[PDB]
């Protein structure tokens, strides 16, 4: 069982309204064949045009949600949307263009999805609520047959190209016309009572209905995303490196460390209370305060309430000391807190859109992140750039240009002139800093927190 059988049932009732007649009795195999598709029998890497919910997961980055709405069947045009908010008009003779032929418009599609997929993945997963004219379309942009590579590269192969004859990846498929060997999965089949509209909005406030086919298709892949990320969590699926994971990983460590060890010398807290991920280590080992943990896994639905986090009768007192709220969302933070929280509305290829506001964080692991709320942070204040250092100042082993900062906390700094090896550590640590920021995490501290506090470390 790794792939969807072509002799599995499809339920076709969602199809009856678009497709009068149809069989109950249908297989992936039948439907396929219907669509104008011929599998001929392969065993090469392509067993299913539509796939398990298990293999969507795992290509989660691969999704964009489509659907057809019959504008007026080969006599009628048909109006194409696309979870990117593209609305296509195709004629047989919130983006809306207007009424174009299959071959123009074909060529848009592979445009269009080589644009948005490039980084994020090496597919396209057509996250359907089928009703029959997505199924019906695919055959004029859709073309099938064994695994490929691209001609240009080693990617497997997502486009093909009638001009050439020729085969490519996201990457070099400029000027391809057709998308070649798709995945596709229909929401409807895992057993939803009532249609589109009324599941989603069960879920979401943030998606309306304008009634275009792109309406519907942000609907269908924000549901399939609350499926299978928000009420269902699987924290065991890896996923590709694709981008800058390990930098932004090893910046937050180190974030983290910088931060949390200046607040302790600063402020001096006796006790640390530190909610959030269970398999968590005390990020200052060294600090003097007790560091007191408690368990709390991401919450992927809604921000967790701090009244059900800390009260109900643990320290007891969180009012002693200062929290650190490590990437553990909650509706209001406490003013003692140390706070690092993702902002869901970063632009990136770690970053997919989401459900009712919230995003998917995929960084090694998919994380359905609630949507970021400024009011969460009104006891606190942003945390300011800073870059502290006890240690000696000593080279050790790159070029220099003498570097003159003011958040430079260090004994070299604080005599007058910052040595080379405080310098190299102050500029490492401000890309890591960089990095971090910009891949979408904020920082945020108490009113009281102040940097100056810092220089009376070195006495
Ligand atoms: O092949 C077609 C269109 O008709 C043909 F004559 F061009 N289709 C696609 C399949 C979708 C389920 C029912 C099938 C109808
Ligand atoms: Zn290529
Ligand atoms: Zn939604
Ligand atoms: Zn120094």
């Amino acid at each position: 069982p790794t792939h969807l059988s072509v002799d599995t049932k499809f339920k076709t009732e969602g199809l009856c309204v678009d497709i009068p007649g149809i069989p109950k009795d249908m297989t992936y195999r039948r439907l396929i064949s219907m669509m104008g598709f011929k599998m001929n029998y392969q065993v090469n890497g392509y067993p299913n045009m539509f796939i398990t919910r298990e293999e969507a997961i795992r290509h989660v980055r691969a999704w964009i949600g489509f659907d057809v709405e019959g504008c007026h069947g080969t006599n009628l045009p048909l109006q194409l949307g696309f979870s990117t908010g593209v609305n296509l008009v195709a004629v047989p003779t919130p983006l809306m263009y207007k009424g174009l032929p299959w071959n123009v418009v074909r060529i848009k599609i592979v445009q269009m999805l080589s644009d948005t997929l490039k980084n994020l993945s090496d597919r396209v997963v057509f996250v359907l609520w089928a009703h029959g004219f997505e199924l019906t379309s695919m055959k004029y942009f859709v073309k099938i047959g064994p695994e490929r590579t691209c001609c240009l590269c080693d990617r497997r192969a997502t486009c093909f190209s009638t001009a050439s004859d020729t085969y490519a990846c996201w990457h070099h498929s400029i000027g391809f016309d057709y998308v070649y060997n798709p995945f596709m999965i229909d929401v409807q089949q895992w057993g939803f009572t009532g249609n589109l509209q009324s599941n989603h909005d069960l879920y979401c406030q943030v998606h309306g209905n304008a009634h275009v086919a792109s309406c519907d298709a942000i609907m269908t892949r924000c549901l399939a995303v609350h499926e299978c990320f928000v009420k269902r969590v699987d924290w065991t699926i890896e996923y590709p490196i694709i981008g800058d994971e390990l930098k932004i990983n090893a910046a937050c460590r180190k974030v983290q460390h910088m931060v949390v060890k200046a607040a302790l010398l600063a402020d001096k807290f006796p006790v640390l209370h530190d909610i959030g991920n269970p398999k968590a280590i005390k990020c200052v080992p060294q600090a003097d305060v007790e560091w007191k943990f408690y368990d709390a896994q991401p919450c992927s639905d809604k921000a967790y309430k701090i009244e059900e986090l800390f009260y109900s009768y643990h320290s007891d007192k969180f009012t002693d000391g200062v929290c650190l709220f490590w990437n553990c969302n909650v509706d209001r933070y406490p003013a003692n807190s140390i706070v690092c929280r993702f902002d869901t509305r970063v632009l990136s290829n770690l970053n997919l859109p989401g459900c009712d506001g919230g995003s998917l964080y995929v960084n090694k692991h998919a994380f359905h992140t609630p949507a970021f709320d400024k009011s969460a942070f009104v006891n606190l204040k942003q945390l300011p750039f800073f870059y502290y250092s006890d240690s000696p100042c000593e080279s050790h082993g790159i070029d220099y240009v003498p570097l003159k900062s003011a958040t430079c906390i260090t004994r070299c700094n604080l005599g007058g002139a910052v040595c080379r090896h405080h310098a190299n550590e102050y500029r490492l640590y401000l890309d890591a800093y960089n990095m971090m920021i910009s891949a979408g995490f904020s920082l945020w501290v108490y009113k009281q927190f102040d940097t100056y506090n810092l220089w009376n470390t070195f006495t």
